[PDB]
């Protein structure tokens, strides 16, 4: 029904190709500084200005709901007061001041133009258009607010660099709002509500195409300007600094978007409960919008810490995408049938085993060029990232033959839950080997009889399950393809393989951090399935359950490209 | 009935009273910087913001006409246009920006706040009390368009003045719109508007009692800082200098004036012609005021041309006190009935009587304690001011004794039209006394005779015509006291006088300026009578001609006082 989903994965699919290309175009050095700088002038100058003024002179203010901006601008006040005052009472005076400036803004101004409004638009194109008007009436309004405050700080913190006590509040406060109005947005969008006030509503032909042309080329333009702007700017950094810039980010994408759900629920009063879940969905989605580049450029008009901001944004840039999908995914979740609900896992199964399948090709391509396998522990890490590849083309086959043909069906489950039965057991298995390392032991490894194993041991439990197992082909989920039986064996698989990881525990940090992160989502899949066996009747929580085990089991080859990718 | 003049005159006089005794107190070494700065910042900070925000938070715009403010700014756009084109022709080009830049500036820029408000009051308070509200639309809005403009071109001059061509025309608009919103009435204007959109036409009594005390004594302080702010600015300039000065004011006075009158008349077209009229009257004496030493502020930040600026406006101060005033009672002529007319040429004469002897006994004074009057020509001058002294306060009794009594009002008529016909003869005498001493001859002057002649020709004509004439009390005008003898008098003593200063044309420069200048009213008196005599008949011209001839002959000890003065 409403809230169409199916169409949010292809637009996350060009907005990060867009910014993949720009970024291959800027690193090859085919594009240069010149022509970079150009197209920015024309984004910053003419085709933002042009958009915003097109989308500004058509707003029908006299049917615009105001909860939602009266609500997001209470939340972003709150979390930017929490923030500076956090600053100012953690931060050490030496340059406190600019802390508490450059730091909070980072909390509120998000890049809801070029990133947020494809998703949107995607998301609510045909169900609430209404709702891709709310933007341009969030970012101005807030930037008028909440960033001048911050301003003034800088300023402060400038005047005791300079020591000056000649100067007065009157020309700090008066040098803030000059830099705040120097920003063009707020100038477009005071003549967009001239405009709008003079025309009644009203958009000149003359113009309309050109206003058109421009506006139009700023997504791609402005996507492709930032995948440029971030080709050398990621920079080794301290403990303290990695710290701070984590305290950050989760502050960006986990207390903004909860803030903004409970107090609209809060603010709203109104009827059709079904309009305040969606309203409450739209709210959460705009918080977990990335980091717009627009502080990035203060930092460096300010020359100020412009390095940590910069690493921010553009880790933030990165880290937004699956925040997010798994958002839009979690919020569709209770509204649908259990049914559509399969349906869903399925559909964000391929997806997150498609991306993995890139990641993991890429990974392998590099390993095997670097003929860096030959001596120990790299032959069984590439073994299980292989077993990964080949249990994500079972993925991707398996929601092709989910009912095309028998035999098929079979037959790639058989080799499916192989491979991932032997990513299982090859975790225990590198715990071992890690553990038998550490021993420092000079006794020959039996490389042969442990990889023999790790593929054997997941084929013959396959095969026996097979044997002793009974055919149930009407459960869309693999998971239970025959019944009770296959999740016993995986459940008695998960049991031993962690008490091989736990008993267990050169570039053996990498090792050692992968044999960190997978028994997590080792946990997770053995409290699943202990939950479905100890718990026969549903409850209310499985279905994040089955919505985690499956991204883990289906996207786990993101963390060996994570930690064994570069 | 409408257009009450008789309260302008005292209200000129305290007007001007504060000024002058500013400036005694200024250079009698009595009031230090300290607090004339203190003074003047409390004017420029408290006072007028205080005043403006009282006088616009009460505004009623709701029955404003803008015929007033499209008619004004209009001119005053016009006028500058005029001047820019103007100095942008004439003045050569190693700094003519600059000239471009203050120079129509100046013509448009006036002293509206501290001196027209007490005229316009004085004039319009119980007939027109809604006038008084237009003010605060005028300076504030013009000074929106106008001054910035300027402002540019000033930057413009310095911008060729660094020779940085680096700088752009953004930078230089910019800095031209800092300027001029830093200006403080703008941002007050800004919001008090705010405030009288917010508060809906409601004042808060917690600060009304604030305001009041502040505003009220605006005026007074600011005169007051004129007044010293003039001590000592007057310096010697160029001919050049001069003539343009001359011009600038001339455009001031002369032009903005005339053309605010006839393009009122022209957008006007409204009903009650009376109205129109009275409209039309608040438009000219509006154009008439002086200009504002805001000017001269902008002239010492800019540092360019200050000292010449400053003349002007001084000069212009005192200026425009006459002409204001004949400008007044010039406009309330034509909408009076014959005795009426009389009343009001009795008035300003006893005005500028009263006025001319402050003057004459100050330079009797200066010339007694000179003790310079003991040789060729000063005894005869002396012996001249002694007889304006007499004629002025013939004047004063004259006004005084018009019908109280009758030996009274034959014995001061006697004695007035003696002092007068005194002052015609020595006109004449002074030529000859100048021509004689021109011719470089060493023979004696006959100094007993020439003043027995000159204080006894005009006795015995008197004399003469009183034994010849017949009385005729019925006639208000002392002119018309006889009938046809005394003016035919009149008429062959301004024939003799004037052959004879025609005829014969040691600070002679003084006394040939002198010989210069009064023989021009000499011809206005000769025209008045010329035309009774021959026109019969009464044309529509000659209430100007009666009232250029009462200024002349009752003020002009004012050419004297400026002369023989310094």
């Amino acid at each position: 029904p409403s809230m169409s989903i199916t169409r949010l994965f292809p637009a996350l699919l060009e907005c990060f190709g867009i910014v993949l290309c720009g970024y291959i175009a800027g690193r090859a050095n085919v594009i240069t500084s010149t022509q970079a700088k150009g197209l920015g002038n024309f984004v910053s100058r003419f085709a933002l200005p042009a958009l915003l003024f097109k989308n500004m002179v058509v707003l029908n203010f006299s049917n615009v709901d105001w909860s939602f901006l009266y609500s997001i601008l209470i939340a972003k006040a709150s979390v930017f007061f929490i923030v500076c005052v956090l600053t100012l009472l953690v931060a050490s005076p030496d340059s406190r001041f600019s802390k508490a400036g450059l730091f909070p803004i980072f909390a509120t101004q998000s890049n809801d133009f070029a990133l947020g409004y494809p998703i949107v638009e995607a998301l609510y194109q045909t169900t609430y258009p209404e709702y891709l008007q709310y933007i341009y009436l969030v970012a101005p309004i807030s930037l008028m607010m909440l960033n001048p405050i911050g301003f003034i700080f800088c300023e402060i913190q400038k005047w005791k660099d300079t020591q000056n006590a000649s100067q007065n509040k009157i020309k700090i406060v008066g040098l803030g709002l000059l830099r705040v109005l120097q920003n063009p947005i707020v100038f477009m969008v005071f003549i967009g509500i001239a405009f709008n006030f003079i025309l009644d509503r009203k958009v000149p032909v003359y113009v309309e195409n050109f206003l058109d042309g421009l506006g139009n080329s700023f997504s791609g333009s402005a996507l492709f300007y930032l995948g440029l702007t971030m080709v050398g700017k990621i920079k080794r950094l301290k403990k303290s600094a990695f710290v701070v810039l984590i305290l950050l980010i989760t502050a960006k994408l986990l207390v903004l978007p909860l803030l903004c759900r409970e107090m609209v629920e809060l603010l709203d009063k109104g009827d059709s409960v079904v309009n305040h879940t969606s309203l409450s969905n739209y709210a959460f989605l705009y918080g977990v919008f990335p980091v717009a580049p627009g502080v990035a450029i203060f930092a460096t008009q300010f020359n100020m810490e412009v390095e940590i901001i910069t690493s921010g944004m553009v880790i933030s840039t990165f880290v937004s995408a699956p925040i997010m999908y798994v958002s839009a995914w979690l919020l569709t979740f209770p509204t649908m049938d259990p049914k559509p609900l399969a349906y869903a896992i399925q559909n964000v199964s391929f997806d997150i085993s498609i991306v993995s399948l890139i990641s993991l090709i890429w990974s392998l391509a590099i390993l095997l060029l670097s003929k860096k396998y030959k001596q120990l522990p790299h032959m069984l890490t590439t073994n299980l990232l292989i077993a990964q590849s080949i249990v994500c083309a079972g993925m991707m086959i398996w929601n092709f033959v989910k009912e095309k043909n028998f035999v098929g069906q079979i037959l790639v489950f058989v080799l499916l839950y192989s491979s991932l039965y032997s990513t299982y057991l090859w975790t225990g298995l590198l715990a071992i080997s890690l553990f038998l390392l550490k021993k420092r032991e000079r006794v020959q490894i039996p490389v042969g009889i442990i990889i023999i194993s790790g593929w054997g041991i997941p084929a013959l439990l396959v095969g026996v399950l097979l044997i002793t197992g009974k055919h149930n082909g009407d459960s869309i989920d693999s998971a239970f393809f025959y019944g009770k039986e296959q999740m016993i064996t995986t459940a008695v698989t998960l049991f031993c393989s962690i008490l091989i990881a736990g008993i267990s525990l050169q570039q053996l940090t990498r090792h050692v951090l992968l044999c960190l992160l997978l028994i997590i989502g080792l946990f997770a899949n053995l409290s699943s399935c202990l939950w479905w066996l100890f718990n026969q009747e549903p409850g209310r929580l499985y279905v994040e359950l089955q919505f985690f085990c499956a991204v883990f089991n289906f996207g786990q080859g993101f963390i060996s490209f994570g930690i064994f990718g570069l």
